[PDB]
């Protein structure tokens, strides 16, 4: 625990907070400021049962904690495991998207509604119908519309579904076949149910080929996450067993998606996870890794860095402890 010590010292941001653990970082500039949604991880495993809301009211602010804005006793499908949530605004409501697990131990993304951004929010008495799997994420399109993202593999659930239905005996792909991708489903007005049933988003190598789901340096593990600049979307990801985060670009919304790179190297504690978000003059990266807990992987708080995107379109790879230090993965 002396080579934790190195990167805490090298380390190129603060935690943006330290009175409570967050984890898997959601930042949206809502009325005029910065609203950042992320888990809530307790300090007793990853058994969260709350969210709270921050916000920098400006760039360089310092973060304010807007209290809790949603418990799972109130989230009347939902058992347990909070986790990586996401909010979108539309009709002056503020909506705000999360992965729970019902009592029979399947995950499902719900949404509770809310006046502001920092709510509170009421949850709605039952999941988003044709969702399932976890780490939603919400894209506000310029064109107005709003589409939703989700999925994780692994303790996500995501391989157990096939065109939106569940078997127990679906696994994860393995070898040559091609690795799952995340799910997309255009948001109906509402808000509160999909507009169409969701769709397998489709990564592609340089080659124009789906990534294997033998290729864990780049195939997809969880938290999608898009942005658009430039003309083109950006979908960003964890790798998981890798570390990464990665991201490819489309067209589309819809994808395919071709790999572009390595977007984030790997932090301290297991997971990563990430939001990319623009305030006035400058686009940030918001991560989260271990270090204020002494490398728990489930103690986690968030983080933000400047990004860059170059004139040719591609991010430049942030080293959360320098591009000198040892990779804690
Ligand atoms: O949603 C997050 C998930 O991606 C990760 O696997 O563990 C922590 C969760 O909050
Ligand atoms: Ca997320």
């Amino acid at each position: 625990a002396a080579s934790l010590q190195a990167l805490a010292r090298t380390a190129i941001s603060a935690p943006l907070v330290t009175h409570l653990y967050t984890a898997d970082p959601s930042a949206h500039v809502f009325d005029g400021a910065l609203y950042i949604y992320p888990s809530h991880d307790l300090d007793a495993h990853f058994d969260m049962a709350d969210y709270h809301v921050l916000r920098m009211a400006h760039p360089g602010a310092a973060v304010e904690d807007l209290g809790q804005v949603l418990h799972v006793r109130d989230v009347p499908w939902a058992q347990r495991q909070m986790w990586a949530p996401d909010a979108a605004q539309r009709n002056g409501k503020t909506y705000l998207y999360f992965p729970a697990k019902r009592a029979d131990g399947m995950f499902q993304i719900g949404v509770a509604v809310g006046d502001r951004p920092e709510g509170p929010f009421v949850a709605e008495p039952q999941p988003i119908a044709g969702t399932y799997s976890i780490d939603p994420a919400v894209l506000a399109d310029d064109d107005g519309a709003h589409y939703l993202y989700f999925g994780g593999i692994w303790g996500g659930q995501l391989q157990h579904y096939r065109d939106n239905a569940y078997a127990q005996t679906h696994q994860e792909p393995v070898g040559d076949a091609p690795a799952l991708g995340p799910r997309v489903a255009r948001l109906h007005e509402r808000m509160i149910d999909l507009a169409e049933p969701s769709r397998e988003v489709v990564i592609l190598d340089e080659h124009g080929t789906p990534l294997r789901a033998d290729d864990h340096a780049r195939r997809f593990f969880e938290g999608p996450w898009v942005h658009q600049h430039a003309g083109r979307y950006y979908l960003s990801y964890s790798t998981g067993d890798t570390h990464r985060i990665c991201y490819a670009t489309s067209d589309s919304p819809y994808g395919p998606f071709t790999y572009q790179g390595v977007l984030l190297a790997p932090v301290v504690g297991w997971t990563t996870h990430h939001s990319i978000c623009l305030f006035q003059q400058q686009w940030y990266l918001f991560y989260h890794d271990s270090v204020l807990s002494g490398g728990q992987t489930h103690l986690r708080s968030i983080k933000m860095a400047p990004l860059a995107h170059a004139a040719d379109g591609t991010i430049a790879t942030i080293y959360p402890y320098g591009e000198d230090a040892v990779s804690p993965w």
